[PDB]
């Protein structure tokens, strides 16, 4: 049921007793807690995590515009599934309409609704915090077959529904929304998407993704309490430099000490009388140091290590978030592993969920920001054509029609060989005139 | 039986007594524990391991799209087994259908089922944690000969089945699924695949792969308890800076000490009165230090060594996971040893298990991300053609048909020699006219 009809089991044979029959709960890795997103919501406010989220969101936001409206190639585009297939006036108009629909996130403009930029900015946060993304579709009521609007829904409230036997359902309504432990609404598979970026095969998770926050929970709390320890020097006591002991047979009366303080403040306090030296005629005086000569941050390398491993979990370069790399440099490759997989994930999700409603012959893809790869591709072609490939063969290979002029291989020598062969060929073929002349 | 009919023994002659007759258990290397995947599941949650898994999964996810739908060459492709063999309209359509089938992981689209991207992301995790991968096939019920769907199954629940004599079976059902120590279902060899990345020949393992987690178990627990030791400075006591001793003939009453604390807090605590100096008139005062002047992380090099060897076991560069390389640099070659073998393993598995159902004449392979190797190949050809190879010979060599113009060797000098030879040849051959004229 979970994926379809199959011979094997890919779901827990025995249900979790404490869970409600109507749905299957999402739980921690070790089954330590049957309620996970509640504690992940607490870490949702962490600065380091939020810094990563915001950096990735800003990176994605640039790509979130259509290509044909952009003077430069950066953006997204819709095209026919086959690159070699020709376009058409009807299909071009349909693709333009679909692109405008995605840009406006609906059939018609509405200021009250999200632009696709904000939708992606929501999706990245939901992907990197909870590792679960969901968005609702609004099919036309006059015609169930077609689509009108689509918007995002928070993943924390959405669960997998279950049948009376407790097994996850396939047919009909499959996803259910829960608020304050009460069932509110449920959705058909087509009506609500489910994107999992970090899936797992073990029966315990039952298909729910694994979020990096759960993995780094210990590290996150360690970072938090380390920061608290550093800040408690100021927000709490212990900032004394030392104690000035004065030996005496009798402890001086508090009035005398107050007058002592008055004299000290009047003579030495502040910039006024800063450089002056007092004089005291007691038996013996000592100054005992309680703190070192100069203070500084503590456990610096510990923080660097923690943030480095946390960054490595998300695949982001620590240098972007203002920390040193414990190895390597101390950007293209960092971007290649960090951003491009996320863009491809969003691409696949949006494609297979939205474009399925219009037709198989179309697809959605991002474009731009990859000049170097295209440069190397063109260099491959430019080196290949010198010896191997004809101009017309390459042009046909890349979904274009040939140009008259012969299927020439571009080299100034090669042309002279063909020209010389043709010139001498015409000389030899001209001797057939003499051959017939004797007749 | 294990591999086929053979003269030698490649399975334990005497069965393990404590194992159930229905299947052969998978056990540790030293036979210390007869149950292994249970303890490996515990280490499945480790951050370092999960970081490696996620990095490799993100690396693989980029390649997991078809080539002909991608503007750039990165992706996968299906082609005829012989590169020199010509294509055809029928075969091209069949290959396109097969590629779409692999992309959708079934005969028809289904949102409820995994895309091949998520399938690969599952496979890498199962390959690097357990060193065992399995996926079920769903043949058409109306026709057993052909295939409809295929999906992944967790390797922890799957075992090798055994006969009444305890020997592993070849014919019929060979693989069995066990849940909570109960047999649930069993599968034919064609119906369920078995991929082993790190095989062994010793009879003790009986063909089961060896997982790197078992090898690094000691190192993993050492890393865990080292991290716990570092964190217990904050999560547990021992954070005192020192003790302020004040000598007195009598221990002061607790009321006096409380008033002492009140005065101290009122005068010195917090930012308020931070720079002030107290005064005390006791006989003698000391401050004894219990911790050093400045704290920092401990056993740093030990952690670096541990993570370096763990990374070397998996073949991943430590620099990717935010650690320094103890040798070398302190990326192409690291990728070449790390990623490409995994891609080739997935390639071989998918090929020999899926494409076998359609025909021998087809094959599945990845493509792209290897411009430098192709550049060197083209450079080999470009240097060879100057002296050695004709244009038409090379074109024939690479599964293409010749171009009219002669089998020329590309060098501006060589063409002049042929042209000069032909020009003088025609001069000499023209003297046959004079030879016949005298007749």
């Amino acid at each position: 049921s979970l994926y379809g009809q199959q011979q094997a089991y890919a779901e827990p044979f025995i249900e979790m007793m404490d869970t409600n029959p109507e749905f299957r709960d999402k739980r921690s890795y070790m089954k330590n807690e049957h309620n996970l997103h509640d504690v992940l919501k607490k870490f949702g406010n962490n600065p380091i995590l939020n810094a990563i989220i915001l950096t990735r969101s800003n990176q994605v936001a640039m790509y979130c515009q259509p290509a044909r409206y952009s003077e430069k190639g950066l953006g997204f585009e819709v095209r026919l599934r086959d690159l070699d297939a020709e376009p058409g006036r009807k299909e071009k108009e349909e693709m333009k309409r679909i692109e405008d629909f995605i840009v406006n996130t609906g059939k018609d403009k509405d200021v009250d609704r999200d632009s696709f930029q904000t939708f992606c900015k929501k999706i990245v946060r939901d992907t990197y915090i909870y590792d679960q993304v969901n968005f609702e579709k609004v099919f036309n009521k006059n015609n169930k077959t077609k689509l009108e609007k689509f918007i995002a829904v928070d993943p924390s409230t959405i669960f997998y529904a279950t049948d009376k036997k407790g097994k996850i359902i396939k047919g009909g309504k499959r996803f259910v929304q829960v608020v304050d432990k009460r069932v509110v609404a449920s959705f058909t598979s087509r009506e609500l998407a489910m994107g999992i970026r970090n899936p797992r095969t073990e029966l315990s998770s039952s298909g729910y993704g694994l979020s990096e926050v759960e993995i780094a929970m210990k590290e996150f709390i360690a970072y938090n309490n380390t920061e608290s320890f550093n800040d408690r020097f100021f927000s709490h006591g212990g900032t004394t430099r030392g104690i000035l002991q004065i030996r005496s047979d009798q402890q001086q009366s508090q009035h005398a000490l107050e007058n002592f303080k008055r004299e000290w403040k009047s003579s030495l306090s502040g910039i006024n009388g800063s450089w002056q030296i007092p004089v005291v005629m007691a038996d013996d005086i000592k100054f005992v140091n309680m703190t070192p000569t100069a203070n500084d941050m503590q456990f610096e390398k510990w923080l660097n290590y923690l943030i480095n491993i946390i960054s490595a979990l998300y695949g982001i370069d620590p240098a972007e978030i203002g920390f040193p790399n414990r190895g390597g440099a101390t950007q293209q490759q960092s971007q290649n592993k960090g951003l491009q997989p996320l863009l491809r994930f969003i691409e696949d999700l949006v494609n297979r969920h939205i474009i399925s409603e219009y037709g198989d012959k179309y697809t959605f893809q991002f474009v731009g920001g990859d000049t170097k790869s295209a440069t190397d591709k063109l260099n491959i072609l430019k080196l290949e054509t010198q010896i191997f490939k004809t101009v017309n063969e390459a042009r046909e290979e890349q979904g274009k029609k040939p140009i008259e002029g012969g299927d020439i291989i571009l080299d100034a020598s090669f042309l002279q060989g063909t020209a010389q062969l043709q010139q001498d060929k015409q000389y030899n073929d001209g001797k057939q005139k003499e051959r017939l002349q004797m007749m």
